[PDB]
């Protein structure tokens, strides 16, 4: 495999890890964000601006076919197909929806509210993850309202949080996100845009986190931003059995550079507060808050991930590049190391205090340092993953460039 017929050339140079081949499926689409697959193996993309596009794809993944599934200039980010391949579920800032889908013509009818109340014009992706281990729940994200959103401290704030609804037994008006209905399974988690789930059926999420991160010294605010705090996932556990886990956030963030903590003795996953005075200390962090799994590197900006499938045992992550550090770095789909219990768990193989470096890269820009976050790219921006079903493919969208890839076994 060298190239899909009729596609583009990438925008930019990719590179990808020896072993694989990569190549544009689609380019000159408006800003795609999450992409997954129907259980006839079609490709269903969020173009955000106007609606869910559907595209049939030939033996080899490339695309022979594009049409407007759900024509629609709000939702934003989200879809999910249920297991049965008849429903899906997209999400604007405010509101998700279910359409009943027919993957025979890629047709979505019967608009229906599912949950409301959700917009804040900060984060307003509303990442949508039905379970497949209980398919008649799903899961839903709602980010922070600024970069430092106290009232998040309360679960009943509605956002830095992810919560899971019952489906089959919702209302079918719909209900708001802060409502019985929308058990927590996580809060204090700043923007969880990027949710899996593994064998066993635990939800794993994956975190972008504080910008203009300071530490106080001797009374003095010290600038550590470049290097803390960490991106990083947390597990959440069985989505059947939420207990409204706290990640930390508003008050408590993880180490990435020990070495910015010139007073205080830290390792990477370590806790820390900025001010480290009054309640929220970095002791109180570690009486009170869970800590993650994994850790990648400050500012690259994780919008979703997903596990390997067939005899891949890892984890892979789309970067989509920082815009508050210099140099730049993340533009970029990286893989972590893991291995499965004897009941289907996933956890990483690195301890978490070792895990800035197991990580590796995947699909990458010429230069990280050279793309940028303001002003123009210069880079692809990796958004949404979604492997094929045998495990050979992995598609990949990139927002600002309007393209996504197949990464080919
Ligand atoms: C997975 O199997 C393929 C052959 O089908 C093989 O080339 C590859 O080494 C295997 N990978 C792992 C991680 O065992
Ligand atoms: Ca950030």
């Amino acid at each position: 495999f060298v190239s899909c017929p009729g596609a583009p050339q990438p925008r930019y140079q990719m590179n990808v890890a020896n072993g694989f081949r990569v190549a544009p499926v689609l380019g000159g689409l408006t800003m795609p964000r999450g992409i997954t697959l129907d259980t006839r193996g079609n490709l269903l993309v969020v173009e955000r601006g106007r609606g869910l596009t559907g595209h049939t794809l030939d033996a080899n993944g490339c695309v022979t076919s594009s049409k407007v599934v759900i024509q629609d200039t709000q939702i934003n980010h989200g879809i999910d197909v249920h297991p049965s391949g008849r429903r899906i579920i997209a999400s604007s800032g405010d509101i998700a929806w279910s359409w009943d889908y027919d993957p025979a013509t890629m047709t979505a009818t019967n608009r229906r509210t599912l949950v409301t109340g959700m917009n804040n014009f900060y984060h307003f992706t509303r990442t949508v993850h039905i379970s497949r281990k209980y398919p008649n729940l799903f899961a839903l994200n709602v980010g922070s309202d600024g970069n430092i959103d106290v009232p998040t401290r309360q679960q009943n704030s509605g956002r830095a949080q992810i919560r899971v609804f019952d489906y089959d037994q919702l209302p079918q008006n719909g209900v708001p996100f802060v409502s019985q209905y929308g058990r927590v399974l996580g809060y204090g988690l700043r923007n969880d845009v990027g949710i899996t789930e593994d064998r066993a059926g635990n939800i794993h999420s994956i975190e972008n986190s504080l910008d203009n991160a300071y530490r106080m010294v001797n009374g003095q605010r010290r600038d550590i931003h470049t290097n803390n705090p960490a991106e990083k996932v947390y597990n959440l556990g069985d989505p059947s059995n939420p207990r409204a886990i706290f990640g930390g956030y508003p008050d408590c963030y993880t180490v990435w550079e020990p070495s910015d903590f010139t007073d205080s003795p830290k390792q990477p996953g370590d806790w820390f507060t900025q001010d480290n005075s009054g309640q929220y200390t970095d002791a109180w962090c570690n009486a009170n808050a869970v800590k993650p799994t994994l850790l990648l590197p400050p500012h690259t900006a994780p919008l979703d991930m997903k596990f390997g499938l067939g005899n891949d045992t890892n984890l892979y992550v789309a970067l989509h590049g920082s815009w508050n550090r210099q140099p730049p770095q993340g533009y970029k789909v990286v893989v972590v190391p893991g291995q499965y219990s004897a009941s289907g768990e996933w956890s990483p193989t690195a301890p978490l205090a070792q895990s800035r470096t197991a990580w590796s890269d995947l699909l990458t820009n010429r230069n990280e340092n050279q793309c940028s976050g303001f002003g123009n790219a210069n880079c692809f921006r990796p958004v949404g993953l979604v492997w094929s079903a045998d495990g050979q493919n992995l598609y990949v969208s990139s927002d600002t460039s309007g393209e996504v890839f197949i990464i080919k076994r």
